[PDB]
């Protein structure tokens, strides 16, 4: 996160750190708890991930230093990538992780609400991007979970900023016209959380952008509202 601030423990209880174990264990992507066995994240995180066996999901983490060999995690039983996904820049950058065990909910870990299909027309004024990603392009994974309040950008305005790309209504953009606050390397897969009527909603999934928090280069997020039926299809299968 560029131009971010240290989060308070339990500020974002749906935020998870997804680690890979190959060749060595390290943070790979962010993710969000959406159900007691479900993590919503980005499809691009799994490039070259041959097996769910190398994945570890940690919930209730503020600091990466809380993670050692003795720290408990959730194993991933299945990786479900949208089958229209080719690349982040083309959309469908969404994936589900089915966990091997059930997440117990508490003040340290709980799910975020998906946005309502009825609320597809509402305007979110209190949106935050979170993660352990870089503070600038040439940086490193941060110990403490960072947060940044960023305004949503219209599709029309986002499309002007990305000449050469096709910004669809399945994408949602965010960032200040002047830059300075946004996602960066290692934040992808994480949530773009918006508070509406005292309830936090998973409005987006950190996906892609040209550089980190550059002037007139807003962050591009998977527009979760457009995938609620796909999420329900995969998580409520009979
Ligand atoms: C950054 C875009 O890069 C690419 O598309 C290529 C180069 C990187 C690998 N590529 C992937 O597709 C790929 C595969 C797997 C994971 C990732 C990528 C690339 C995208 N990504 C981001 O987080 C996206 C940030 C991002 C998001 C928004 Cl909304 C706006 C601007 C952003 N950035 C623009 N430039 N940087 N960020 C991941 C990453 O790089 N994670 C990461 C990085 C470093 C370490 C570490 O431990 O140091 C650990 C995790 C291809």
């Amino acid at each position: 996160i560029v131009g971010g601030t240290a989060s308070v423990r339990g500020e974002w209880p749906w935020q998870v750190t997804l680690h890979t174990t190959s060749p060595t264990q390290r943070h790979l992507c962010g993710g969000s708890i959406i159900g007691n066995q479900w993590i919503l994240t980005a499809a691009h995180c799994f490039y070259g991930v041959e097996s769910p066996k190398i994945l570890r999901v940690y919930s209730g983490i503020l600091n990466q230093s809380e993670i050692k060999e003795d720290t408990s995690f959730f194993g991933v039983q299945e990786i479900i990538i949208h089958d229209q996904y080719k690349m982040a820049e083309s959309g469908y950058d969404i994936a589900l992780l089915k966990l091997e065990t059930t997440v117990g909910y508490g003040d340290s870990q709980r799910p975020i609400c998906l946005p309502s299909k009825g609320d597809r027309n509402v305007i979110y004024t209190d949106c935050w991007v979170t993660g352990w990603g870089y503070r600038k392009l040439r940086d490193k994974i941060q110990n403490t979970l960072q947060k940044a309040k960023i305004p949503l950008v219209t599709n029309e305005e986002c499309q002007k900023r990305y000449r050469g790309h096709k910004i669809t209504h399945k994408m949602i953009c965010a960032g200040y016209r002047e830059g300075g606050k946004d996602a960066c390397k290692g934040d992808s897969g994480g949530p773009l959380s918006c508070k509406h009527n005292e309830v936090w909603h998973l409005v987006g999934i950190t996906s892609w952008g040209e550089g980190c928090a550059q002037r007139e280069r807003p962050g591009v997020y998977t527009n979760v509202v457009e995938y609620v039926d796909w999420i329900l299809e995969k998580t409520q299968a009979v």
